[PDB]
This record gives C-alpha cells, structure tokens and sequence, in this order.
C-alpha cells in the first residue's frame, strides 16, 4: 500500500486544513515525525487565511524560501513577495522593522531574523498576521523557536524535529492551496 | 554563526557540484544528516549534466515532484517535463507502467513518492527495456521503500538516492534543480 493516510497515525482529531498541511510537509521531505513536531498556535490557520484572502504582503527571510513559494497562486490572490536578505543602510533589520501590519512572515533560514521579529512583536512594533518560523538548525535556532512558541503572534513552527528550510515555503503553499 | 558550510561537516572527498547538491538538500528540509545518507553513483553528476545538456526528457512519478521543478531553466535547456501518474485500477490501458516503458533512452527519471515505481523501473532496467541517463530514487518511506532503494544501488544505471527514511517530492525535485543550476 502506498497511501499516505495508511502511513501516518490517525489524524481525525485534527482539522481538515491541518491534515492537508501535515500531508504536504511529509510529502515534501518524508519525515513522518512532522505530524507531532509541527506546532500551530490557536489562531494560526484562521489568521493566515484571512490575511491571504485580503492579498496580504508576503515576506521571507532569504531568496530560496521565496523561490520555493507558489508565486502564481499568490499573485492570483494579490499578495506580493519580498525578501529581507538579498544575499549599513537597507540592512535586513531595517526592512524587518518596516514589515507591514497583517503580512505573512516566512522564515526558513536565519534564527537571528526570527529572534529580532519576536522582540519587535513583544514590543508591539510589528504585527504580522502569521510568522512561519522554521529556520535551519544553527546554534541559536532552538532559542529562537522557543521565543516564537510563547509569542502572542499567530505562528507555525517545528519542535522536536530537524525540519526547517524550504519547509517554510511548503507550509505557506499548503495554506494557499486550501484557499485556491 | 549562520553559515551553512560551517554548520555541515567537511565534505572534501566530494566534488564542488556534489557539495552544492548536498547543501541544497539540507536547505530543503533542514536535516543535516542528509549529507551522510545521500548516495551518488560514481559519475551520476556527469551523466545527469550530459543528459540535461542534450535537452533530455525529465520524467517524474507524481505531479508534486514536477511542480517543484525549476521548469523555466529546464525549458531553457530544451528539456520537456512529463509525469507518470496524473492523480496519485492497475488493469487500465494507459497505466503508468505503460508510460514508463516508453521512456526515451537518456531521460532523467525523478521518483519522489512511490517505491513501486522505483522497483518497476529497476526491473525494466535489468531487462534492458528502458535506459534512463539518471534515476533519482527518493520515494517516501513506505514499508517497501528500503528494498526498492537497495535494488537501485545495485543497478548499473547512474543514480542518486537516500540511505534511510528521508525522501519526497521536494527532495527529488531539489536534487534535479541543483544539477540544472550548475549548468545554467
């Protein structure tokens, strides 16, 4: 049998949109443990879908995350895609400080970007509709994702697995697919 | 602090293109252990690059592999992308194995989901019914996936696969996108 539903644990206690997201993540990289390692805050899906319906700005930390996004469906919705790091003025922290209210912030690489975003959120300077915080496992990543877990912002992250990287783009793509 | 080469172990036994491939794979899914688990046959790189430079067909098992491919760069090289299974029964006439059996000599076969497709490809190759230039065998870890990949690693056809449970649509597509990137 090559049925994803048969390979994964019973997911009936999760919502249809959550199961779709979890399927896409497992299909992308094969790690069935993502079923338990993906953590969604209570407002994450509803806040993300409202933002995307309104054509919110989408911001990634690095270009390869943006390149993995389904930019056709995003443009279809009216969402622009921009990146904080292209490769002392126009530093990524200045771009982050300016992120528009209600935008989706997808972080697939840098823990430092996630840390600064969580600080800016605590201090109520920025208010994205969603932070997808899935940086690569550099030395500061566990701390950055712990700060995200207690952030009041709606968010999705990965705890208890090495997942990160372009999985941040898979996550947003899946949410867009539930809308288009 | 946030340098990928300094996060990964030293890879100085491998070529620059192989190292780029492994970096792209870690970036795809965050699993640093992939640098240990990926298996390339001897000249998989040149076999892949020679086929891509000829504008070879690129054949995937399922549509989500195709969708993650950089179709723009492939188009630039003249490569057409087709998919074996349109909706991921075994008694139909246009079965996916009927298509696999027609794969042109020298095409790239990228498998990111079904071990059955990988195993069928291996058996067709053993009987010399098909002759791809490269097999990227990265199915999901269904119960028969380890045997299919073991079968592939005994094959004389150039291949890239993963020892262990990782695999998937993104990983197979990222592998091919990384090889295309080194060209264009």
């Amino acid at each position: 049998q090559e049925s994803l539903k048969h390979l994964l644990p019973d997911l009936s206690a999760y919502s249809e949109i959550t199961i779709h997201l979890l399927h896409q993540l497992v299909l992308a990289c094969g790690d069935v443990s993502l079923v338990n390692a993906v953590r969604l805050s209570q407002g994450a899906i509803a806040s993300a879908r409202d933002a995307l319906k309104a054509g919110c700005p989408v911001v990634t930390d690095v270009p390869v995350v943006a390149a993995a996004l389904d930019q056709t469906r995003l443009a279809h919705l009216g969402c622009t895609v921009k990146t904080l790091i292209d490769d002392h003025h126009d530093h990524w922290q200045q771009r982050l400080q300016q992120i528009p209210q209600g935008s989706v912030l997808a972080i697939g690489y840098a823990p430092s970007v996630l840390l600064t975003a969580c600080k800016l959120i605590e201090q109520q300077h920025i208010q994205p509709a969603l932070v997808i915080g899935m940086p690569i496992g550099f030395s500061h990543a566990p701390g950055a994702k712990r700060r995200l877990m207690t952030s009041p912002i709606p968010h999705i992250t990965i705890q208890g697995s090495l997942g990160g990287g372009l999985l941040a783009a898979v996550t947003l793509n899946a949410l867009v697919e539930t809308l288009i």
